[PDB]
């Protein structure tokens, strides 16, 4: 270009022009036929992977307002788990549809009104047309799952990751019937081929245990956790011993080792036989536990200790005069191995595992760090779908719906918001545009017959098979989808959509904060 | 903005965008509410004007297809003189309206092949709306030269300055009906206020006479105009004299001054009284002239002395032995007179005048270098009614009727041209916006109201007045233009706009040519 | 200030500024109790002046809208040739009024139009409202005269100043009733006091004669004028003698010397006893003149060549053959003189001079580069009342009477070009304020009493005595100026403000011409 063209467009023609450019960058990756980006470091670094909030949040942005849109993909990734690249395409949609009716000079404010009124009625046709199913259903869990795998590479082992992670899910389900992502601890062990991935009903833990006389195998275990050191306290007050009689040099040696052969006959007493510590065990307690055959490891950290005490059943204690056969868990095989050649101990056969481990396997680092996003979306969904029970149609079907229905809502609609309505409208069929511009077919040819298949029918799941190259029913093929993904994601779009619709210039701050 | 946003549009977007820019430079400057542009040089230099292809032209343009659109302005300004900034609006509203095509995955071929079929239709539209008016109707004529004055600044004196290019251009109007432009003669002389221009039925010559005891004042001049100097004539062989005898040093001196005694006595048996010579004339023959009494200039340049021949009806003369009374033109005033500062030579009351000289006054160098370029576009309109006889609609009443008479063909035509067909449609009308966008009218309300008022008529001519904010009658209006300023402008528009869509590639070149 | 600045005012806004700065640098020169200007080059050149023109001319200016205010001043002073610091002040007070209705919001076109039906209306008024008197009448001219070098510090010598400039004047009147100003010449000789000016009926030449034999002091001269040199003719086509005789080297060298011999004899002949040549006289000529006593200078300037033919009657001669007593000019006196330091030649008691002589004396070169500019003002306004013959009166009492007069105008308008028309009338006004500011009076009191002397009386005439400090008919005082000075200015400061507010925008030029 040249320096004499700065002055021809303005400050939201600017920004509305840096927000495209963010949707333009991702979009190729939507889809079945997606594709995938590399991204490369300073250092040299490089990471493979088409997940759009990753892509986002690992480039090199400048410009505010595509920093205002990276912001949309990550509340998606936060409150839902997946959909983070529908919301940035809708997002971007929506700005290039607002600056086709700024230039017919249209003011911001009935832009921003007329959206406004747009969204409120996309929020009750979603909570309209979606369908209610029972949270104990586990074969659409799979089929959902499978949904979430599909066009992510790691296609291949998608109907057993399914059924892998319906039962990981479906473990640590609470008392209130609610899902935490945190119970699930998820682990990236090479060598072998995807398939040999394995869900563990228990724990992997980083360690070894700490004396090599102690038994490698133990089975139905008593395991006692402790948050306390086994050591020889030290007073808080400070001291000195003073030893005035020769006689007594190994009288206070003798001592110190009695203060640690009694809290050893003390963890035997409780009735253990496996052990954990969350800090220090000295080496003359080390062979006070493997002289009593009792397996200990060390310096545990925190949430290895909660997913121990989770899956065990056994209560974390912090003095061990307390210790008792109430605080003892119980699990039916722990044993210490070599996998991947890191040594570790595995926790198996639980009594009532309110946590769970998958172990995911593969012949490459970048191969495991991208099966591993592929799994964390798929609990997402499973999450979603367990907790409010309710699904929508998949492969853009639901799209062509709200267009239709927010169309039919414009011809009540009188004044000049009803622009900014059917913009609105006609901005959502971006998806099931941009799911056959990736494969290659013909998108005008094949959106009028998608709509057409709606409009004689109420046929809420008419949709792109993006294989066949045809227009199918996509609940009998089993594309389904949680309907909190279509909700957050035009809800954040609109809500940011909004405020680059609404400034008009920008200035310079004087460290802001 | 950021280095790493040079990927995210294409080279067909590149153009697009740097071709409407310069369209968006422009359009500030239509219709009557219309706004000047003041250009400033590295050198200090000033212009001030709102002509268009004026601004294109001055302008520092480094974009190799904003260089493209300027060839849209200068064609019309060769081929038919008025209508500059008509083309370039609509040739960026075209480029515009396929970019909201391309990033629908329209083939750029496909919009090509439409607009195409679209502008030979505009063609045959224009040619058929239009209103048929004999050359001799000198009304209509200023009419039209009014409406070519509006919005220029030197609005006030509009109907002076109608009456006297009316009768200017009808002077010039050849034995063929045809007009030439440079038949008239503009010059710019300070001083005085815009309505003290008038009209001179002769020649001004920036020229004095030779010596002064010549007479200042002639009526009923004969005028002979010379292509040959009147000085000694040389031999093209080379000469020497060689003098033996001393009493020939005068003889020959004389015989020198013989020879241009009768060179002046030759020009006095023509019958003359008034000469000029395209080249010199010697101080010895200058006062043979003074004595008697012929009034002569010198060195007149090529120009001047066909305009002198045009208006006289003398003929030039290359050998002093063939003038005779048959060569001689005829003029029944001729005086020297000082005007604005500078000493100049008039002609006036000419037999049959087929040259004609207009002085525009004026307060300001400024002043004048605009009010030159707002009767030069008045000419061009008067020609070009005088030479075609047809004229059209004034007020952007002509693009609502070919926008509308375009979507009634749309219709037949079918396959995915229809689609560029409309959006060629929809590009007419940024005219009838841009004319209300101007005069802080709201566009959105007018140009339904302009609509409507054709929909239920055939009415050629309804259109938008921006004093009283109004749709009415644009010939009982006396808003009237010539035909070939609506052709020549879609023409150009749209052979220019398929250049830019045809490209796909920019690479460098190894000095072109 | 601070970069970040720039973007808060609009390009009218830059362009209104840039120009109310020219308006404020001159306004402190006006009137009687106005003050001078030091102007410095960069090479160390100084002028001390009140010219308002001149500063304007002189300045570095860089700013394009200042530009375009300086040639406000050029135009007074080529049409008019005083006035050029009421101009550029009303100018500038109009710039400043508009900006007043700009922020309200008042769009410039309807700005522009109601300017331009305010300045028709001034026109109209000024062409009513002034006094006519004849062009014979000496003693009103006198008065003009006087009012013209008012305020200049020249003033202790205006009584005779007044008296030498109307003869001077009613001298080059010509036959058919104008004044040409480059008719009388004006000489700049220091040494002496201001009060030593005198006028010349005649010349006063930059020459002295070529031989010292030739008489110093002639009475009642015969004077002849050549445009030929006195020299041996040289043939146009190559000489060469070739001298075979030993015998005729003499003889070639002696026909030479009698060839300028009869040039001398004619010249006798003729009756004249002075010669001036506009080229050069050869040193054997300078002899035989010498020895027929006649008076010669030679190489003079065509310029004053001219004014002797003026002044004497003589007419310029290009070859001596046809010199007779036909062509010889009168003359009562020729003396050459030392003056000054200069030898000058002196032309006095001519029989009718058409062309005179101004000799301005002064002890001081920046002395005398002013007294000419206080006379050039007086040539300029005693030839506007001798061609025009309309007076008006002075010290602002035009102003306040155009200002109420256009206020009972601006209620018969109606719309919002009415608030333009209002402060159009409002901004005359500035010049009796100025006249007021200048003299330190108090402005507010001193205007509401001029308005009140007109408004009970149709009183054309009261104004401001800035001696006195108090109220008076400026007619009975004297203080009266030609009409040709107020229309012109009004003109002019109208004309140039319109093409600052009908601008928006300002780009930049690839070497305009
Ligand atoms: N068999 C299929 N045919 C067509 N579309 C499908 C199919 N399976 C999944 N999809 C669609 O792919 C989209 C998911 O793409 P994805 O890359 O996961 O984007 P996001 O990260 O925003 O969820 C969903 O809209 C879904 O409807
Ligand atoms: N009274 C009027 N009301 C509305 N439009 C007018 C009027 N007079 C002229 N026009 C319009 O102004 C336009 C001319 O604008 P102009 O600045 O000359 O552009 P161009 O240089 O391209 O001809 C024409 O389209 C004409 O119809
Ligand atoms: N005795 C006086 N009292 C008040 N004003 C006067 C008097 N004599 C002259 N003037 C005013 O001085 C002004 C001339 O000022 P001047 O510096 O010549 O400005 P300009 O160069 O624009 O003519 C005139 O408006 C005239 O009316
Ligand atoms: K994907
Ligand atoms: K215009
Ligand atoms: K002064
Ligand atoms: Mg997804
Ligand atoms: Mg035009
Ligand atoms: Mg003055």
């Amino acid at each position: 270009e040249n320096m004499k063209r700065y002055m021809g467009r303005d400050a939201q023609r600017m920004n509305i022009l840096a927000g495209r450019i963010i949707a333009e960058t991702v979009r190729s990756t939507l889809g079945p036929k997606g594709m995938d980006k590399m991204l490369v470091d300073d250092l040299g670094d490089v990471v493979v992977t088409n997940d759009g909030v990753t892509i986002l949040r690992e480039m090199s942005v400048e410009h505010p307002a595509a920093k205002m849109l990276i912001e949309v993909a990550k509340t998606q990734e936060k409150e839902v788990g997946d959909g983070t690249t529908t919301a940035v395409v809708v997002a971007g949609e929506l700005l290039r549809k607002a600056e086709e009716l700024l230039d017919q000079n249209v003011h911001p404010t009935i832009v921003v009104k007329g959206y406004q009124a747009a969204a409120q009625k996309a929020q009750e046709l979603l909570k309209t047309i979606a369908c209610e199913v029972g949270a104990q259903d586990k074969e659409i869990l799979t089929k959902i799952a499978m949904t979430s795998i599909t066009g992510k590479g790691a296609e291949k082992a998608k109907e057993k990751l399914a059924e892998i992670i319906v039962e990981a899910v479906s473990a640590v389900v609470d008392d209130e019937g609610k899902v935490d992502k945190d119970l699930i601890k998820i682990e990236k062990k090479s060598g072998a081929s995807i398939d040999d991935t394995e869900l563990i009903k228990g724990v992997l833990v980083d360690k070894e245990r700490v004396s090599a006389q102690m038994p490698k195998k133990v089975t139905d275990a008593k395991i006692a956790l402790l948050n306390c050191a086994i050591e020889i306290k030290e007073t808080e007050t400070d001291a000195e011993i003073r030893i005035t009689d020769p006689a007594k040099l190994m009288e206070f040696i003798e001592q110190e080792e009695k203060m640690l052969k009694d809290m050893v006959a003390e963890i035997k007493a409780s009735g253990a036989n496996v052990l954990f510590c969350q800090k220090g065990i000295d080496d003359l307690a080390q062979h006070y536990l493997a002289k009593e055959g009792i397996v200990a490891a060390r310096r545990v950290k925190k949430s290895d200790m909660e997913k121990l005490a989770k899956a065990t059943g056994a209560n974390v204690i912090t003095n061990i005069k307390d210790l008792s056969a109430q605080d003892l868990g119980d699990a039916g095989l722990v044993e210490e191995r070599k996998i991947s050649g890191d040594s570790m101990i595995f926790v198996e056969e639980c009594k009532h595992p309110k946590a769970v481990t998958m172990l995911i396997r593969g012949t490459t680092e970048h191969v495991i760090e991208e099966v591993a996003r592929a799994v964390d979306d798929a609990v997402g969904v499973v999450g979603c779908t367990i907790e409010d029970g309710r699904i929508v149609s998949g492969g853009g079907s639901t799209e062509v719906e709200l267009s239709m229905k927010l169309r039919e809502y414009a011809e009540g609609i009188s004044g000049r918001e009803q622009l900014a309505v059917r913009a609105f409208a006609d901005a959502l069929e971006v998806i099931p545009r941009t799911l056959a511009e990736n494969a290659g077919l013909d998108a005008i040819e094949i959106l009028v017959k998608v709509r057409a298949a709606h409009a004689s029918n109420g046929n809420k799941c008419a949709g792109l098979n993006v294989f066949t190259g045809a227009v199918e029913d996509m609940c009998e093929n089993g594309v389904v989808e949680p309907l909190r993904v279509k909700t957050q994601a035009i809800q954040s779009a609109a809500e940011s959509t909004e405020m680059l619709l609404r400034i008009d210039d920008v200035i310079a701050a004087e460290k802001l904060r």
